[PDB]
């Protein structure tokens, strides 16, 4: 799904394959993905 | 295909459905599409 969808103190790495500048998107928000913010992993808690 | 693929004096309209700012991409180039530059029509010549 083009919509990435984050719990509150969660964050995911977006693979900007225009630059592969993988950057943490500190949540939470309804971040929207073009294929320039490609998500890598899951909403796993990361205690 | 995520790769749009243009002949020389050709151009296509990219539907940025983050904004639907449909803009002509005057060719030619190996333009790459996230779903923020959605192609609309074909490489038809447009004399």
């Amino acid at each position: 799904e083009a919509i990435i969808r984050i719990p509150p103190y969660h964050y995911i790495h977006v693979l900007d394959q225009n630059s592969n500048v993988s950057r943490v998107e500190v949540g939470p928000k309804t971040y929207i993905r073009q294929d320039n913010e490609r998500v890598l992993f899951a909403p796993v808690r990361m205690v």
